[PDB]
DNA sequence: AACTATTTATAAG
DNA sequence: TCTTATAAATAGT
């Protein structure tokens, strides 16, 4: 195992990512499908190359998204780190 | 246990492995990020219109660079993982 | 790439 | 909530 910090290696990192991403579109991808939801990702490289998926329509979400006007769950690394650090391994 | 992947009839089930395989693509996300260094942003509206929404950083600077970007990019669907799965066996 | 030793993700109870 | 058995994810080779 590796515990989670920027790979210093250059020909590893750009591995990982090709893969690992493939990782989140696929756990998209399934979540998208078994709970029947509307579902975009975004991702820019360290040389801010886009790369993105959506379940459909990718715009018309980011759009919906825009519009909405409540409150909602909104995560960064940090509330992610801190639910897993809050979580004695 | 393994499941197929296919919408889930039941009520509470969905709204179950929701609620869970989510912060699953966020964690995904969150470790994808810090690895090799790149921005990522996650748009999640339920069946019923609710938002959910994950940002390694800004959310508004990720979506702005994405408005922005004007080159050709990797695009994906449900469609391109289908098929990229079926084409994998 | 491909293979497998390991770790993580999660379905059921 | 909380295991836990089964399965998927991916780091090392």
């Amino acid at each position: 195992k590796i515990q989670i910090q920027r790979i210093t290696d250059e020909r590893n990192r750009q591995v990982t990512f090709t893969k690992r991403k493939f990782g989140l579109m696929k756990k998209a991808y399934e979540l998208s499908v078994l709970c029947d939801c509307e579902i975009a990702l975004i991702i820019f490289n360290h040389s801010n190359k886009l790369f993105q998926y959506a379940s459909t329509d990718m715009d018309k979400v980011l759009l919906k998204y825009t519009e909405y006007n409540e409150p909602h769950e909104s995560r960064t690394n940090a509330d992610i780190i801190e639910t897993l650090r809050k979580k004695g391994f």
